[PDB]
């Protein structure tokens, strides 16, 4: 099982947010900390993606683009997973030093988004998702959002995505019905996209007004959110869904 060996080997470790838990919870502090966490995790997601089987088959411009479009969904999905394994989805485990209870969900003014994310975390429990399933699903999320007009070399992308789908199917097949399970997992993967879209909308709006509300955006975050995220929100870049929405 070369493929699973690899996904397991490359899986990023713990990333902390740098949040000061001594200071009262305020919108500005929580969101600055989440933004900082995003920047730190972005560094890990890039090194992760670059080490994925076949990823170097993509054109270099496409390597960068798939990361830039998919990071939100990937980070939300992994955060769901950590919340499940650490808090049993009772709280959102963004980082060891940044765990949201209901009060912080309220204070972050992202309560409805946090509800959807906690629901995804709950699905990990409800569907009894295995770590191997999680790892393959996560890899497939990197290949789940692309420009409507296609990438630089779409053929390389299509083939890579195909290979990852096949890998998910094998993992299900190697389990003690297959069809139900595949249906369940593709439905779960689809459910990440609407959550990612609401956070895309939220973060874009926040960047625009960030001076006003004293929320800090680090450099990579500000740039992707103003350059790449608007492509998604304007419909130039769209998620690939398994099932019809
Ligand atoms: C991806 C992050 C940070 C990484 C993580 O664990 C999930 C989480 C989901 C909400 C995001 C946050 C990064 C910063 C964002 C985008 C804020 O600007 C508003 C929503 C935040
Ligand atoms: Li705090």
């Amino acid at each position: 099982p070369i493929f699973l060996n690899v996904l397991e080997a490359i899986e990023p470790g713990v990333v902390c947010a740098g949040h000061d838990n001594n200071q009262p919870d305020s919108f500005a502090a929580l969101l600055s900390s989440l933004n900082e966490l995003g920047e730190r995790q972005l560094v890990h997601v890039v090194k992760w993606a670059k080490a994925l089987p076949g990823f170097r088959n993509l054109h270099v411009d496409d390597q960068m683009a798939v990361i830039q479009y998919s990071w939100m969904g990937l980070m939300v999905f992994a955060m769901g997973w950590r919340s499940f394994t650490n808090a049993n989805s009772r709280m959102l485990y963004f980082a060891p030093d940044l765990v949201f209870n209901e009060y912080r969900m309220h204070k972050s003014r992202m309560y409805s988004q946090c509800v959807r994310m906690r629901h995804l975390s709950q699905e990990f429990g409800w569907l009894q998702i295995t770590p191997q399933e999680f790892l393959c699903m996560k890899a497939l999320l990197l290949f789940s959002i692309i420009p409507v007009d296609g990438l630089k070399n779409q053929k390389f992308f299509d083939e890579l995505r195909m290979n990852y789908i096949k890998e998910l199917d094998r993992i299900i097949a190697c389990k003690r019905s297959c069809s139900r399970r595949f249906y369940q997992l593709t439905k779960l993967l689809d459910s990440v996209q609407p959550i990612a879209r609401e956070l895309h909308q939220f973060t874009f709006d926040l960047l625009i007004k960030s001076h006003m509300v004293s929320v800090d955006f680090p450099e990579m975050m500000a740039e992707i959110i103003s350059v790449q995220v608007p492509k998604i929100l304007s419909g130039k870049v769209k998620p690939i869904y398994f099932h019809t929405q």
